[PDB]
């Protein structure tokens, strides 16, 4: 049922530094998510366009912001392309080998950890707030699956058993305990206006009993 | 063998709006096509990493600047992707119709126009600065094709008869009389230090005789 695999040697590299180093604004991880699901929202617009059908799994494109203070979770919803389990396997979709190396590069030519997404691999810049990072995928060709990981080493990938979830991608985020501010409502709208204010889809805030 | 297509109604609004708007930041032009290049290079990279015969038609990524006055051209060329020609056609694979209508809000919710590639239709900033834009492009499916435009409403498609291109796009921005600075080679070498510096190919800007 489970598959277990190594990250590429380089991309641990990646997370131990995101985990490791001392960088105090940890909020870009949430622009650089977003950025991501309005680049795979943009990625269905497009091939609808010659294929209307390809939105038969759901017309409305969309992003979703979901707190739960019981569960420690910051959810991140979109309805994009979506992902096939080869290309979660291979880095969730991202060039992250040489764009490692070239953040890399960049961090010794004085460049700092918020320019994570000029080398693609800005979904990394989720393990600054979250102790694990859930991310369930549904692509037009394919089945859902989940991914996880806890950083050191290694991720998971299974056939996905939850909700289903018609076409897209969620990153369910379990923040780490002192990152708790992401789940008030008022410290994501803060973010979301300083640093995705626009993005081309609507974002939803959703709100907790 | 030469077609000749309308662009959408709000495409040609984009382009009218480019090239009359009063505004003077025109360079940033030359980072949105590089940024594009970088783009197109990634996803054949990432294409590569599972398939390794998809650069059987070039091994090398990286992107060329090459500066004619006798011709007055600015050409960048990359060894990315490329693009079939339904791509071509369908608005140079860009979502430009809602694109445009997201950047015409937010040039009234007071955004300026070097924020164009938040919008994902940085291409049509090479108006700020060409009479004219050929592009040519070839994808490992399909055949070569240049893409032609004055704006006026129009573009033509034709099947290429130039040099091979191997694999990738070739933008040939034919400048304006007044525009000629972009093809000095300490100002093109200026506007890449200053918005392309961490772009992870290399770029090589050729000299003139
Ligand atoms: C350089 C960006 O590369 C990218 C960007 C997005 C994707 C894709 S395709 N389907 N889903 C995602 C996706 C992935 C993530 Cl991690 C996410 O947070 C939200 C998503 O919708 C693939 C590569
Ligand atoms: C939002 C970016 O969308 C993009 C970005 C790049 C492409 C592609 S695929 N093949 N070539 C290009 C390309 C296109 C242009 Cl115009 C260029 O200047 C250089 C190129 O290599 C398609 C959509
Ligand atoms: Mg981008």
């Amino acid at each position: 049922e489970v598959e277990t695999f190594a990250f590429q040697a380089e991309i641990a590299q990646l997370m131990s530094l995101i985990i490791n180093t001392f960088y105090s604004n940890k909020e870009i991880f949430l622009r650089e998510l977003i950025s991501n699901s309005s680049d795979a929202l943009d990625k269905i617009r497009y091939e609808s366009l010659t294929d209307p059908s390809k939105l038969d799994s759901g017309k409305e494109l969309h992003i979703n912001l979901i707190p739960n203070k019981q569960d420690r979770t910051l959810t991140i919803v979109d309805t994009g392309i979506g992902m096939t389990k080869a290309d979660l396997i291979n880095n969730l979709g991202t060039i992250a080998k040489s764009g490692t190396k070239a953040f890399m590069e960049a961090l010794q030519a004085g460049a700092d950890i918020s320019m994570i997404g000029q080398f693609g691999v800005g979904f990394y810049s989720a393990y600054l707030v979250a102790e694990k990072v859930t991310v369930i995928t549904k692509h037009n060709d394919d089945e859902q699956y989940a991914w996880e990981s806890s950083a050191g080493g290694s991720f998971t990938v299974r056939t996905d058993t939850g909700e289903p979830m018609g076409r897209g991608t969620k990153v369910i985020l379990h923040l780490k305990e002192d990152q708790t501010e992401y789940l008030e409502e008022r410290r994501i709208k803060e973010i979301v206006k300083k640093h995705s204010q626009f993005i081309g889809y609507p974002i939803t805030l959703f709100v907790e009993k």
